[PDB]
Formats: C-alpha cells, structure tokens, sequence
C-alpha cells in the first residue's frame, strides 16, 4: 500500500503522533503525512496509532491507495515533491 | 476527478474555506474534503481556494484520484462512509 494520513488529535496527543508518523512516513503538511508501507508496518502504523489515540475524541483517517498519488498544492508548500 | 482536499488555514479564513468546499465536497474530518468533481467544478474549486487564501501562510494539497479511495478509520468518525 502507499498511504495519506491526516488525524484530527487533541494537544496532549498531537506531539506523539508527529513524531511516531515521521518514523513511517513523509511529513508534508500539518496533520498529513504519505508514504510506501507494507502490510507489517502498515499494521504496526495503525495499531501504533491506536495505543496513542484516545478514539473518542480523535480521529484518524488513512487512505489507502495503490501507489503514490498525484496531488496538486495551494501556497506555502512545506515539502517539495523530489524530497518525497 | 475525485479529490481529497486537506488544507492549514488560518483562523481568519478557515471559516470561509470550509462553507465553500462543503458546497463541492463532502466532509470526512477537519480540515478534510473529498468527493467526485469535473474539470469546471476542480478549477472553479481550485481558484475558489486561492481567492480565498493567502498563500504565503496557507497551505492546500488537493490529492487527485482516479476514484473515491478506499480508506481506514480510527477514532471518532465524523462522516459514516455511506453518508460519503
Ligand atoms: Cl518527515
Ligand atoms: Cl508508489
Ligand atoms: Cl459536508
Ligand atoms: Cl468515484
């Protein structure tokens, strides 16, 4: 799988997801990160996730896709295509 | 077109970018819209963000799929997958 993951998480939870999903994934906006993952990481990112989520007052949404999408981005861009 | 628009906005416009992409887009999390679009609704979405946004302390990445993607979710969910 290639995924995007944008969360919605609240301040005593928000530092631990950043630095959890920057070990799998590609930072590229505020509560986005994309990358290739494979099915251990991929359920070793969401059950990760879980153990730091207090699933009742935030939400995770990963989009599962086939490979690397195209995109296109408004304003301040964050990070560069080529890096990811 | 299907898209998934995420976006960093200021307070000073986040109100406005959210009641105009609920009128092209369905809404799944905050700061997250997607849906099915044609090449007038993208661009006319797509400058309709940009009049909107200051692009020099905003951000918008509008991922651009074949389909409607499938996807994962944890935590509180917003939107049911049906409603989208
Ligand atoms: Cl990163
Ligand atoms: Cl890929
Ligand atoms: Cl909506
Ligand atoms: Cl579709």
């Amino acid at each position: 799988m290639y995924i995007v993951v944008v969360y919605d998480v609240g301040v005593e939870r928000v530092n631990k997801v950043k630095k959890f999903l920057r070990m799998h994934l590609n930072w590229v906006q505020n509560s986005v990160f994309e990358g290739e993952v494979t099915l251990a990481e991929f359920e070793r990112i969401k059950e990760g996730l879980k153990k730091i989520i207090d699933e009742n007052s935030d939400s995770v949404i990963i989009y599962k896709l086939r490979s690397m999408p195209p995109r296109e981005t408004l304003g301040i861009e964050k990070n560069p295509i080529e890096e990811i």
